[PDB]
């Protein structure tokens, strides 16, 4: 019933269940470590609270947070970090980090650090802990109190979602099959992006397979730099996708308000994308819709990759066919209807970089469909001098007509792309956990039938586990509702 | 394995179980309000917090704990007290208290205390509180991760106990069946008395069935003036009661070693209504203590009382009275020297002996130093009126003569108001006994900093004794040493 952006309700909206009503889902759920205990956010926080009650376990954890950040520390500090971690974890002194650790690994670790403080070095210790971690600190943990907790936030997390979970406000925009507006999750004030596909909509221009598939690529795919959904529910009109709200407008917009970019910021952008991507495909997804207008900015002015309507899951082994995306950002094999894995991507990835850079496609002012596809086939780019050499050398290198030979298609993916020297002076471990400011920064702009039943059904899942978690812990509403014991323990 | 007091090894002495380990004895456990939700005091704190978390349930335990306050809230500012309550909890405007409650109720009770801030002008809305609370709260508390926490808690109170739980320091004193000494709980700190009693003497003695009924005793009996028994477990030699430790001597030392033997009334009077206290909580569970003197009144660190060495003590079943002449000479009610049957009548007779001499600087029937023969005591005691100086105020002479009256049927504390009776005597004027009663009046005297450092029948006595930790001293001794609080809390660790 309706009336820090938070319900004054809140706190009986997410009050918790009784443990017996967690029974099924105890039995429901798959014992698999890797997701209850670091995929699943509050999952992952929960086991670690359990091993903060025991020295052996909680040593682990800070090894693993050691590891974690020393990964992310810049070029310069890095040697000096790690030479930190042993003397704290590996010590000959010290206890063993793990059962069994092998000691010819450790001394291996100790000197190969002494040469070469690269990211790698902790790799294996790091996949023997979570080993350790796996086994019996796990069936301890399922076997403790922290994870009935777990359960109760899992049934939380089950609940129906209707309309009545959210407020909306104003629309952000039009989309083939209906608006796109902000709206805010009552429970824990949270913003998102709500996007709306209208039944009648959909029933009439039988988009089911594809709707139902944009909806199953962006619940499978988790990455910072690709809008997550965070809940797939349905009205009574319509079919809905509550999305990560990005409000700084998108790339079309901003290469044209002025047309183009200093490199650093189309550098920067080109980054993030290359990383998106990056995710997509190690999910096995080719996105065939990179353009300007599909990337969108949040209000820091990172982007993500938006509108995944063409994206499709590529089968191990296998490759598909079909020329769709638009016309100016095609590659060659699309336009040849040839087969495909990834490349096309790679070569968007070059066009909106080209066109970040020249203000303008690379083969689209407009011109005839045919006579775009045969500059796209058969006619090199053209470069001005706004382009550095290196700017000019990833390009081409991107644009190259010949998928075998294009970067990011050799053999060795984004990371070809990713070591280009135009990228020379970014830390792709610091760009992929959010931690370099972007050169620019938007402005804050406002806010205030038995076919189709089973279609519904098969779209309608509700809430999203990852997006779900992450949103409770951010919005503090883990943090308060999840403590215990301090509440009634001040004497009268 | 050995070397605020608590071990190094303190955290892993009280892991928890895993929760499977629990569930033997979820079902176990007797499903029971009053003892787990407020009796237990870890399943009371438990409870409270389920409570905190649903704001009609905390609005109950914050009248709970408004009228406790009420009730041990000096006369003059009890009255704004409670008019405090009235206009928070029974607010015309308010929300309702508890689901039905009846609003003549809440009428007489604005217009009863509005007349007299009488002390239970709050008890019919506090028991319909608990009547509400005991029904569905407690099934949702039960079914809740705080019962689960419970029996984690319980778990940890019923494993075994050794030699191992304890360190030992040195001897306090000697006792009948072995030596007094002090100990240390290993996991939290805390300090007891540790009373040994060798395998071989109660064998000997066959003292079997009285040292059982004396643990027996002291492990139903909770009360802050007697001394509680928190575990009972077995050596290979012996079998041990681990008890409050009081330290601070007994009465007969305190009235002796003077020189002048005796107290200023003030503090004669205040040990006589904590030992009136401590009968009363024994006489509710039906007990009669029958070994009442001095020596077995101990004094803790601040001076508070305690009633010490139940061994004479025995169980009055409802209805029934009980016969025998045990119990030291001179204090020895007539009842009793005639072998004829007493329930309660014995300890209210023993009392008045004890504020006697407390007064006196000497027992009323036999002497201190030259000793008077056992049946000329008993004569005077049956026959002869005890005699009084100008060292008792009229009212100390008048209490004392009612207590240390002949005719049991007529003394003081057994007219048929029991404690009450004796409660109301004016020499108590100045004491407000809920006060008291909760330990919140400073005792006049405080002791001494004395220091401290350094066979098939059998086995089945054996068992049927050694049962370990007592609950609520056990639970109790968790929240005061602060392990309860440091170990329950959960959520903030690797947050
Ligand atoms: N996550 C979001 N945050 C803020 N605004 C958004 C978000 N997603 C979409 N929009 C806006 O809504 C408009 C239309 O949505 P969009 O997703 O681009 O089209 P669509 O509904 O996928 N169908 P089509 O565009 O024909 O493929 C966009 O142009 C954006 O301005
Ligand atoms: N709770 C306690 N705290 C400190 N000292 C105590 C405690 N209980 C007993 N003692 C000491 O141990 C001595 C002997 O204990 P006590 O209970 O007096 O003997 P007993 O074995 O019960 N036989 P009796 O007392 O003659 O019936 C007491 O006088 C005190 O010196
Ligand atoms: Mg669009
Ligand atoms: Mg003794």
């Amino acid at each position: 019933k309706a009336r820090k952006g938070k319900s004054k309700k809140w706190r009986q909206m997410l009050q918790f269940p009784h443990i017996s009503q967690c029974e099924e889902l105890r039995l429901s759920l798959e014992r698999d470590y890797h997701s209850l205990c670091e995929r699943n956010p509050i999952g992952r926080l929960l086991f670690r609270e359990f091993c903060a009650t025991r020295p052996e376990l909680s040593r682990c954890v800070a090894f693993l947070d050691g590891v974690a950040e020393y990964e992310v520390t810049p070029d310069d500090k890095r040697k000096a970090c790690g030479r930190n971690l042993t003397q704290n974890f590996l010590s000959h002194t010290g206890p063993d980090l793990i059962p069994e650790v092998p000691r010819q690994l450790v001394t291996n670790c100790t000197q190969r650090l002494e040469q070469g403080p690269c990211k790698d070095l902790f790799q294996e210790l790091t996949r023997l802990t979570h080993e350790y971690l796996s086994v019996a600190p796990f069936a301890d943990y399922l076997d403790s109190i922290y994870f009935n907790r777990f359960l109760q936030w899992k049934w939380l997390e089950r609940q129906p979602v209707t309309k009545n979970t959210f407020r909306q406000y104003r629309v952000l925009g039009k989309g083939g099959f209906g608006e796109v507006c902000a709206c805010q999750v009552r429970a824990t004030g949270k913003m998102y992006a709500c996007k709306k596909l209208e039944k009648k909509r959909i029933k009439k221009r039988k988009g089911e397979a594809m709707a139902l598939n944009e909806k199953q690529i962006l619940e499978k795919v988790n990455s910072r730099f690709v809008v997550s959904l965070a809940y797939a529910y349905e009205t009574k009109d319509a079919l809905c996708l509550v999305l990560t709200l990005m409000n700084g407008g998108d790339l079309k917009f901003h290469i044209y308000h002025m047309a183009g970019f200093p490199e650093a910021r189309a550098v920067f952008y080109a980054a993030e994308i290359c990383c998106g991507l990056e995710d997509l495909h190690r999910e096995r997804i080719v996105y065939r819709d990179l353009k300007p207008e599909n990337i969108l900015l949040d209000d820091h002015g990172h982007i993500r990759i938006s509108d995944l309507g063409l994206a499709v899951h590529v089968p191990e082994g296998q490759t598909i066919k079909g020329r769709v995306g638009t016309v100016g950002y095609m590659a060659p094999e699309v336009v040849k209807n040839e087969r495909y894995t990834f490349s096309p991507d790679w070569w968007a990835l070059g066009c909106l970089l080209y066109e970040m850079i020249a203000g303008q496609s690379p083969f689209q002012q407009k011109i005839k469909r045919e006579e775009v596809e045969r500059l796209v086939k058969e006619v090199p780019e053209e470069y001005s001098e706004r382009f550095s050499p290196q700017a000019r050398s990833l390009c081409s290198q991107l644009l190259c007509k010949d998928p075998a030979e294009r970067l990011g298609c050799r053999g060795g993916s984004a990371r070809e792309v990713k070591e280009h020297p135009l990228f020379k002076k970014l830390n792709f471990k610091r760009l992929g956990a959010g931690m370099l400011e972007p050169p620019f920064k938007p402005d804050p702009q406002a806010i205030y039938e038995p076919t189709d039943q089973d279609f519904y059904q098969k779209f309608a899942t509700g809430s999203v586990p990852i997006p779900w978690q992450n949103e409770m812990v951010e919005t503090e509403c883990f943090q308060e509702l999840n403590v215990f014991g301090l509440d009634g323990s001040v004497p009268p």
